[PDB]
């Protein structure tokens, strides 16, 4: 009779978008994953301190608030508002100081120190009762004041430091330390990889006034001490500047750059594990992108994107008479009949895994092409508190909005790459059969032919692994 | 004898361009609408005080000149020059406070008082002579000088706040009001969403010396005051603080942001009408884009491009032995003819119709995605007066550079996709007349068939409607 | 017997990239010119006084050293550190100073000068014996001190203007000069197309105390005095002022914009030329396009990219029984055989040079959109300085980045265009021949026709220049 070849029959399952058109598939999926509703924390540490530590008594050392100084550092981190009282001096912070000290308390990496130089360079730092629960700090008070003098030094990370002034609010004391007049403005400056000062004056003049009544308090009432703190940052092989007068103050300690913890915002879970973790939830295990918002995370992660597509992940279905449909129940994607069901249907192999094997191969390469984009946008060398303190206040990113238009414009291109690699698979098989069967057999050209003689099953099922031979199936003539 | 299908010849207008050729195409029009030599207001009003009021005097509410404080404002004003004398103080402004005053004096919102909280407060206001006339203004004059303080405040709008200082050039009268010292500096700070500050010292001294130069006279040439200002910014749900000494000035208004009044520029028109005005002109009604190079409108307008483009609006032109064209004259786009002019031509409509529809269709999921790409670049809770307060004095908007080009790449995929889409349609008519025919007539391939008998023009036009039978045309037999 | 036509085998060469699919071509190029390893000088000047001069000396018009001041200027410079010592004064830079003395000293357009103005407004200029060799600067000290004034002019060019002070650090003659206290601080401040400041004080006092210590000493070791300087900026048709006391100083002249030297880091090499070059090698004679890191060079250069790309130069490869190859040797891309070797096959001439003309036709297209890309994404009115100004210390652009990825998106159009037209111009030639040899022919569809009578060399070659005709080989009838 006549035989035909094509694909198998499933029911439609989605749409995707090509360049030129909208194709109907029977299956896809997505390339993000999604947030859960909890965080997995199986074999992990959590460290907590809210009842009596703050983000300054951190920095300055008190007596049982150390997380900056520990050789083994959580990942997981938790401690009081930046408004809370110390158990030493009062205490004024800038702007600028708060944005970078939300981020410099709980850094993973290692810190650097300098206070032996300072010590050897200028003697013994000052002295005073008010301040025994702390250690971090170096007071210049020289013999003969003011006697000014500018400290140079080599770097040896990336990072930020502290400094400006201690000072009473009784005049004699300011007079007795400072050894200026009362009507003066005196400045203390930092110059490093940028540019920075602060400016003092007198107690019962600007701006001074404005620093006593901003203060915060202190738990015990009879502290008469207040300590202005300002930041500046350094470079690793640079040299970095400081104007000393007497009475400035620095804390001898660089903060290197690195990572630094999340503080959860959702319930806590245990007996179950991952690795890649965010302030409100966790993600699946080996994913290729993730649905996020900025780019703070712990563990090892892929970039991020503010969406979700669609990816193909079966066949275009391309039917409604022959149409180029199966009617019979077969275990692969393309088959061969000769209008029989049940026995007269043959499945083959080899095209099912090869348009398997196109489809990882095309994805493959178009992943590796959004990494090497990421890499481009945001640099080899590049440091997550770096990256979030120079931000400041604001919460839009404004490179993850042109980074999410990469992959939708590339999610086209894979789509129309694997419909073609499809239909150019499909077209060689068609050749192999016209060549196979001789000159002596006519073809509708519809992926139909029609035989001379009768075709059975076994007739059918010996084209499917390619030994079919002529010389047995001579015998009678039909058209 | 023999029928043909096709299309209709007709001449060629004009060429588009595709993703991988340049097309040939009988029709095409624009995305864009351009700009009138007029302004159209009818039913409208204009706001005209050039004669006697300046920017600052509407600020201060001088005596008739009270544009901000009006129950129904215009969409067009004008008034004079800056650098305008006022009828009470002199006056000094920065940059900044110019910069923002080129646009906060014609506010179409409403605008924010709290007079009342300070006076209820701090007591009474400082009282002069000179400010008979001016009323909108509160000075801080306390009984013990200076003294010092600070206000905090929870703020209801987003906007802008002045605030400065209130002086007099003569030594004793500065020595009285201040209680300070001559050889001393003091400074205002201002602490909100960022930060700013102001200095001020003795009158025969740094920077005052230039405060008294540069400051621009008043009409009554025996006033001694002079008023310095500068401006600062709030946001909605926050706290902003202030410090205050003896001698500051502050205006208890936010002026709420939102959008301004245009400055007409050419001739106006009355006895017209349209819903879209720009400084230069008008738009037609119901445009998609505007060929414009701001944000700054009054009315409902669409999005804003810097050229134009090519939209195809008819069909490809694929002729030079037939070849796909009738010479016959039709009213449509679709036609069947036996070789025979004026009554062996007959038009179809389904056709037409739905090549008719598949443009809008495009047109509009394209015009769909453009306005969700603004949308995304812009921010959806956006204000015209703070996205041309932070540009400043620049003349060049990126984004309107990068939002240009998305058009430009979209045009390409809508004219790809029209035509693949007519190409499909075009495809499925053939197929019906080979099954509808039967398979006792040959095909030529080309869209030509050829019948075994003679097919006058009844049978010709039996088949547009579909209703041919073949039972009354099997006589005779001819190739 | 039966003729066929066709391309020529030749071996494969490489692969390209296309919207769709991955291509064989026989041949491809590169868009970008690659940098040499010396730089071509010839018929060129060499400025160098790194053994006499330094940075600030040019400025100030030191003997012998006039760089600023020349009728024609070289454009290759050399020339001693930013801290070498001069013969006059000791001087103090503050960071943008230095940042752009980086580049204000090697311009190469006009400079304007506007001393006796200023000479004819205020009266002589300050003398002293320690500036003998020194001629460029302006000293401001009036009979009654500190009578300060301010002082406006129109500019004429877009440049950079210094200005600062000139102290010496004894009490007796800061106090003989100023006119003014010790315990005070005063201010000179700039307005122009932006806003600048600097501040002094006494010399025991801050910040002078800071300058007196980061001074750089003069080879003279019996100098008494300090010049401290700061810039800014200044706009072609606009008014400028400076705020002037007893003791300010400025230099008169104004640095245009424009094109400044280079300063080479390789070898030189005489006796060869070109006409771009750059601070680490020339570049090819006639590119398109420059992979460079940056928009600095002298000459007649193209844009920049930061890689390289690949563009066809051949015709792609279809082929492995006719496939559509010849086997015979041919001097061409097209041809004619009959299966014979030698003198059964012939070449044509018209496909080729079409084909040759097309490739042509859109790569010139191509570059002209990428030049008026560039165009758009710099601005009409651009000035080297000015942009490598503007940056500062950073050694990224982002505008680079995003140039970038035009071409790359810019070269897979050009390729698929190619191709697209190549097959356009291969189908039209296939119709030329049927229609030739008549409908009493048959037609295997693939290229091959197949002819009723016996078809020799002669028969073969007549068919090349289309003089064939059917007359004559009527004669005998085989299939
Ligand atoms: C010290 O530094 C810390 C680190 O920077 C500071 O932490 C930030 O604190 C902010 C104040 O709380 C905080 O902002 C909040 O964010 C919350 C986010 O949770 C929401 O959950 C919703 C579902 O329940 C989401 O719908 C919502 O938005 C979505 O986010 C998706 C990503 O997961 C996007 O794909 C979606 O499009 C969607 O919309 C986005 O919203 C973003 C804003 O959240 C927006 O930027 C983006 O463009 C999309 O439009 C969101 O996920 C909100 O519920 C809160 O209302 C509030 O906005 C920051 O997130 C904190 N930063 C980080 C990195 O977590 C800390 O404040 C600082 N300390 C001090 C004292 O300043
Ligand atoms: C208070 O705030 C106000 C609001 O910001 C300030 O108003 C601005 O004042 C500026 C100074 O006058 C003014 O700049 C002028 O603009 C005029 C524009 O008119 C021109 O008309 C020509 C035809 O006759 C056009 O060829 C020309 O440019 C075109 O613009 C098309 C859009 O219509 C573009 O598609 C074209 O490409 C073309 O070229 C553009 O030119 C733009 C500059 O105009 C350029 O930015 C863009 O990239 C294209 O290259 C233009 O339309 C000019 O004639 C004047 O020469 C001058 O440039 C601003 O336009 C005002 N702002 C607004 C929003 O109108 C006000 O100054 C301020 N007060 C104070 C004291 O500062
Ligand atoms: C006054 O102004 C001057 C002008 O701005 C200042 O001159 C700058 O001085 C810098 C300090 O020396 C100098 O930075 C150096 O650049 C060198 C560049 O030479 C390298 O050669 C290598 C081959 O041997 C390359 O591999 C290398 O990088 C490549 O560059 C290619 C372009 O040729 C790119 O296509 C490649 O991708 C590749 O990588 C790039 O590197 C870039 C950094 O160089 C990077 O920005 C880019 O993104 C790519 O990643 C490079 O070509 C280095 O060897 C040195 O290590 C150092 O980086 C600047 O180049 C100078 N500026 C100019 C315009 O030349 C001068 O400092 C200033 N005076 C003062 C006192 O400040
Ligand atoms: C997701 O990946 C994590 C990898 O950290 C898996 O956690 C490990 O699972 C293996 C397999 O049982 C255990 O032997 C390890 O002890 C686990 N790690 C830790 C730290 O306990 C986790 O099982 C994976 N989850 C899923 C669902 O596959
Ligand atoms: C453009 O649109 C405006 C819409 O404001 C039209 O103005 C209105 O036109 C209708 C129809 O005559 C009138 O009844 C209204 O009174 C008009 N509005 C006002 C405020 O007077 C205008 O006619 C339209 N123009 C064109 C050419 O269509
Ligand atoms: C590259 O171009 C330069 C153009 O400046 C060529 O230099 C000129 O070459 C011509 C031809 O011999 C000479 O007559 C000129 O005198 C050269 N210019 C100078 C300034 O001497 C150079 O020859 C070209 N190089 C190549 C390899 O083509
Ligand atoms: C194909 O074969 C079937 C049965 O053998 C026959 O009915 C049909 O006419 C054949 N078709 C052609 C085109 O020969
Ligand atoms: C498509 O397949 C997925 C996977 O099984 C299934 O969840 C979904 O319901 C299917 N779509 C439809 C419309 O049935
Ligand atoms: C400290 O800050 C928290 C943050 O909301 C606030 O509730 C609290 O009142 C503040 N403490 C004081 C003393 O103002
Ligand atoms: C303070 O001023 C007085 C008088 O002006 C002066 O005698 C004294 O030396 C000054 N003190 C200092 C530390 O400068
Ligand atoms: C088509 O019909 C016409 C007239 O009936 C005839 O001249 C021509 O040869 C026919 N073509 C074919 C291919 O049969
Ligand atoms: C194309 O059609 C428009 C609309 O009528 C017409 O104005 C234009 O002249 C036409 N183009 C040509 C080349 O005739
Ligand atoms: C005020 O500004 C205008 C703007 O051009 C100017 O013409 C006028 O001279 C200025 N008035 C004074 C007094 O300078
Ligand atoms: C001004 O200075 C004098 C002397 O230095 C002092 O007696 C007086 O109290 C000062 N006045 C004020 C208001 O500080
Ligand atoms: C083509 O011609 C050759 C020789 O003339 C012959 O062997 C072959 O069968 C012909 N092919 C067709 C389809 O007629
Ligand atoms: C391709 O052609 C170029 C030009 O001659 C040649 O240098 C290169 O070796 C060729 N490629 C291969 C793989 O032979
Ligand atoms: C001047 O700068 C160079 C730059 O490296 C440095 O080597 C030299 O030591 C400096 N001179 C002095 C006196 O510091
Ligand atoms: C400096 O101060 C003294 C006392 O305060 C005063 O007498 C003298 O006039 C002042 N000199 C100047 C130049 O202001």
């Amino acid at each position: 009779n006549q035989i035909c070849i094509g694909k198998a029959i499933k029911p439609i399952n989605g749409t995707v978008e090509t360049v030129s058109r909208m194709a109907k598939v029977t299956g896809m999926k997505k390339v993000g994953g999604e947030r859960m509703q909890k965080i997995c924390a199986k074999g992990e540490q959590i460290h907590d301190s809210s009842s009596a530590c703050g983000i300054v008594s951190h920095h300055l050392k008190q007596e049982g608030c150390d997380f900056p100084f520990l050789l083994n550092k959580p990942k997981f981190a938790t401690t009081g508002p930046m408004n809370t009282s110390t158990t030493g001096f009062n205490f004024y912070l800038t702007e600028k100081a708060k944005s970078w000290m939300n981020i410099t308390w709980r850094v993973l990496g290692e810190n650097k120190d300098f206070g032996d130089n300072l010590v050897e360079k200028y003697g013994e730092s000052g002295a005073t009762s008010e301040g025994a629960t702390l250690k971090n700090y170096y007071w210049y008070v020289p013999t003969a004041k003011p006697g000014p003098v500018v400290y140079e030094k080599l770097a040896e990370c990336t990072g930020t430091i502290y400094y400006g002034a201690l000072l009473s609010d009784a005049e004699a004391g300011y007079i007795a330390v400072t050894g200026r007049n009362v009507t003066e403005r005196w400045d203390v400056r930092f110059t490093g990889s940028s540019e920075s000062s602060i400016s003092f004056s007198g107690p019962k003049q600007s701006p001074m006034e404005e620093y006593i009544i901003k203060s915060v308090r202190s738990s015990v009432d009879t502290v008469r001490n207040i300590i202005i703190l300002d930041s500046g940052r350094v470079k690793k092989g640079e040299t970095f500047s400081i104007s000393l007068s007497s009475g400035a103050v620095v804390i001898p300690t660089i903060f290197c750059d690195g990572d630094f913890a999340v503080t959860p915002q959702v319930q806590i879970d245990k007996d179950c594990a991952s690795d890649c973790h965010s302030a409100y939830g966790s993600f699946p295990n080996g994913s290729s992108f993730i649905i996020h918002h900025s780019v703070h995370t712990v563990g090892s992660c892929p970039p991020s994107i503010l969406r979700n597509f669609d990816v193909i992940d079966g066949y275009e279905a391309t039917w409604e008479f022959f149409t180029g449909g199966i009617q019979g129940a077969i275990d692969g994607w393309y088959g061969v009949t000769n209008h029989d069901t049940g026995k007269g249907t043959a499945a083959d192999q080899t095209s099912t895994q090869k348009a398997v094997e196109a489809i990882t191969n095309k994805l493959n390469e178009a992943i590796e092409n959004g990494n090497q984009r990421y890499n481009q946008l945001y640099g080899l060398a590049r440091t997550q508190a770096e990256l979030l303190g120079n931000l400041g206040k604001e919460v839009n990113d404004l490179r993850l909005e042109t980074f999410t238009e990469f992959i939708r414009l590339e999610t086209i291109l894979v789509n129309t790459r694997i419909i073609e690699e499809h239909q150019a698979i499909g077209s060689k098989k068609k050749e192999e059969v016209k060549r196979l069967l001789g000159p002596n057999a006519l073809d509708l050209g519809n992926g139909c032919f029609n035989l001379t003689h009768t075709c059975d099953s076994n007739c059918v099922n010996s084209i499917s692994r390619g030994t079919y031979t002529r010389e047995n199936y001579i015998h009678n003539v039909t058209l």
